[PDB]
């Protein structure tokens, strides 16, 4: 399957999957969750737990504006 991006309107983001599985052997930190985490990611997750978040508790990951949104 293909990468996503997230249309945020200040610039993409984009989400490589190849990255992540080698980074996150701990698949089911994103699969295997409960229903309603496609309904509830936003930017309040995306800057939150759900990608900031970790890249800042794993030590790794970009954590600034420039480095996830790209126009
Ligand atoms: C969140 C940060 C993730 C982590 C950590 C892992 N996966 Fe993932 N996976 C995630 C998304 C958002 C998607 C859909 C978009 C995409 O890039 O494909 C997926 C997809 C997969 C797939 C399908 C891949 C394909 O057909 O090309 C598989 C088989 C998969 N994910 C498995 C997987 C495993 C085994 C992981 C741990 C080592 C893993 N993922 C981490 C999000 C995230
Ligand atoms: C842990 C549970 C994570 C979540 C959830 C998300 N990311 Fe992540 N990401 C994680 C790690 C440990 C790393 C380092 C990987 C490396 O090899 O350096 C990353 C990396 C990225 C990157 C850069 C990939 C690269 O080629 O250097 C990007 C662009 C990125 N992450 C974006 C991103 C987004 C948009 C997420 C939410 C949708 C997200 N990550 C979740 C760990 C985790
Ligand atoms: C990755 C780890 C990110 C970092 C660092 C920052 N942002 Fe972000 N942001 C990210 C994602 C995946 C999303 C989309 C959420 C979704 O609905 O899918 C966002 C969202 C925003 C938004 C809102 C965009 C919109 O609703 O269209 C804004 C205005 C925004 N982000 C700005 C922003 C700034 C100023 C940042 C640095 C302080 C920043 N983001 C960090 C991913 C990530
Ligand atoms: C559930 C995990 C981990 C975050 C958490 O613990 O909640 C998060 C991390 C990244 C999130 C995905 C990012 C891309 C997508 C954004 C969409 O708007 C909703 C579906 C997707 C596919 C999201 C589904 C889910 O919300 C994920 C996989």
């Amino acid at each position: 399957a293909d990468d996503i991006v997230l249309k945020a309107k200040n610039g993409d983001v984009k989400l490589p999957h190849k990255a992540h599985q080698k980074a996150v052997p701990d698949c089911k930190k994103c699969h295997e969750k409960g229903p309603g985490k496609i309904e509830g990611f936003g930017k309040e997750m995306a800057h939150g737990k759900g990608c900031k978040g970790c890249h800042e508790e794993m030590k790794k990951g970009p954590t600034k504006c420039g480095e996830c949104h790209k126009k």
